[PDB]
């Protein structure tokens, strides 16, 4: 398992997991990120040992992002929005954890807030899936 | 395969750290107890090739010697005194500054080392030897 003084890996393969050490407290992750055509979903995870604290998920099928959670594993409640991406753009997505909210940005520009409902302290592991190529990936604490 | 866990806690000596992007600016910060387990502990940064430092401190000899290898062979030691005592702790630092690896311990600078080969490809460090890590931590 490698680390990087600079906390940035470019090209990682997908579906790419990577450790993390929390995910709070100021934490932004910043993604590079191609949609594709080989799935009509891609989705970012950011996960503790036990839950989904945010699961991001593009639908080009339902022309929306899906956001939630689980909490003892069950889906919770959905926070629906459009959808910022088109296939075969080029997208710098990057999410923000301060005091409970993580604040989305798209090309530099707010997209959506999402107030957790289990604390972004645990989280562990950032996974990535679905129709999407990463071309970076970034985290500074 | 890649984890953004760029500290780490009590790992277990003999310690191999796979590493990217030693560049101008990088920072490797240990905090370390060295122990009566060995009577030396080293530091090596490595590229694929060969080893840019080898930070050695030698308690047997009462000196810290620094070194690198071409081809796998070691080439001109610098040999300075021994900054440790065994049981007290110390976090040393290796700053990368393009060509030129600044080294301090407890904050003070102990030493420049010149580099005898390019360092932008360090992919290992290992850490070995009579000493314990509490922590290890890579970034700019
Ligand atoms: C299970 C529901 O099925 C579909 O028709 C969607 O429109 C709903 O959002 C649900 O899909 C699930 O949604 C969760 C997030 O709430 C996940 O995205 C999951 O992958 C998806 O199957
Ligand atoms: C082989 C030499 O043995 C003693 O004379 C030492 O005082 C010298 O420094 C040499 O020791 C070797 O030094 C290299 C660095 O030049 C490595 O530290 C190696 O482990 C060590 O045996
Ligand atoms: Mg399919
Ligand atoms: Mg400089
Ligand atoms: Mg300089």
């Amino acid at each position: 398992i490698g680390i990087s003084f600079r906390n940035e890996f470019f090209n990682p393969q997908t579906p790419v997991n990577i450790p993390v050490q929390g995910f709070s407290n100021g934490a932004r992750l910043r993604l590079v990120l191609l949609p594709t055509s080989a799935d009509s979903r891609f989705h970012i995870n950011l996960r503790t040992p036990d839950d989904i604290v945010l699961h991001f998920n593009a639908r080009f099928d339902e022309g929306a992002v899906v956001n939630n959670s689980t909490s003892g594993g069950g889906w919770q409640s959905e926070d629906r929005h459009a959808n910022p991406f088109q296939q075969n753009k080029i997208y710098t997505l990057e999410f923000v954890s301060n005091g409970g909210i993580i604040s989305i940005f798209v090309n530099g520009a707010h997209f959506a807030d999402f107030v957790e409902r289990t604390p972004s302290h645990g989280v562990h592991l950032i996974e990535i899936e679905g129709g999407v190529h990463v071309h970076s990936a970034h985290v500074s604490h």
